[PDB]
């Protein structure tokens, strides 16, 4: 068909981002799910790197790296805007996205290997964001953006990460989580595997 | 407080040279504070929380690190001349090529400056295999000078210092692109004295 193909993980944190963005753009995509057990021959030629998900294929153009995909989707499908307009705000947005992947997505990898230092570090970091959400309903923005597409998959996996939010700042973050998860686009972007993380853990 | 942007650049740093090239291409003037691994200033220490804290651009209350972030900021805040394509598909390709240069080649250049002899050959084998694309276009997958060339110009300049010489077939196209790249007045203006000294002493 004349429709984009997405090679996605079933439980992958970065594949969930792309799926959330495609839902926010309202675009229909053919999703082929890939496991660590077996990575398809089609994807094997299209993606040269060990980590193969997410990969978006469209006509001639093949793209990997999740932020490259997310920025392409925002440039190809402008409505609704998931990035700010002015270059200063766009710089800050990109920088926050960089620091979320470097400081927190890395911690989560360790938390899946049951690191308790990383678990405490991520909880402390998440709770420190509380004074942002007393200013703006979303991350440093009045409107939902791509930075919220970094935080939403991460904060969804918080019971599975063994993280329970209490103390000062919990009320503010939990409200932000409500604004994030109650979105129809978020609920539609969930795989059954991703849905099973909440109601079991 | 000062009404001009401040770049915290390295003297021989690869990613600092990218940012310096882009600022030269945009024609915008900047107070450049040079930093060594020996000592990093109190100002820079407060704004950047990472071990490797160069390049760092500081503008009013906005601090930016990561070279690709800074380079994209500069292209968006200073539109003339455009160093990125207009259409979304071309922009995605450019970003992917910029991603692969840093993942595949810039990683080898880290290993060369340490010890590695294998990384020297791997970078040589990488560049010479990409030689047919330079026959197609005057710049890397582009008819005009883009940010992809801003990834290649710090790399190919240091090619005598890496110990890689133009070898066999394909190297005619590489050197012709290199001479097209290095003879830009923006490139020569972006070079530090340390970076100039790599050319003559190797």
């Amino acid at each position: 068909r004349s429709v984009m193909t997405l090679y996605s993980g079933k439980d992958d944190l970065k594949s969930h981002q792309v799926r959330l963005v495609l839902a926010e753009k309202g675009v229909g995509v053919e999703i082929t799910y890939v496991t660590d057990e077996s990575t398809p021959e089609d994807l094997l030629q299209l993606n040269p790197y060990p980590e193969a998900k997410p990969t978006l294929v469209d006509r001639e153009l093949v793209l990997y790296n999740a932020q490259i995909i997310m920025e392409y989707l925002d440039e190809r499908f402008p409505h609704p805007p998931l990035m700010p307009v002015y270059p200063v705000a766009r710089g800050t947005s990109r920088l926050m996205m960089y620091r979320i992947e470097r400081d927190w997505y890395s911690l989560a990898e360790k938390i899946q290997k049951n690191d308790a230092q990383a678990r405490q570090e991520l909880k402390e970091g998440i709770l420190s964001l509380a004074p942002i959400f007393a200013d703006t309903p979303y991350f440093m923005s009045e409107e939902f953006s791509l930075v919220d597409c970094y935080l939403a998959p991460l904060l969804w996996r918080l019971p599975a990460y063994g993280i329970d939010l209490e103390g000062q700042g919990a009320k503010e973050i939990k409200q932000y989580m409500v604004r994030l998860f109650e979105r129809k686009t978020f609920q539609d972007s969930l795989t059954e595997e991703e849905k099973e993380l909440a109601r079991n853990a």
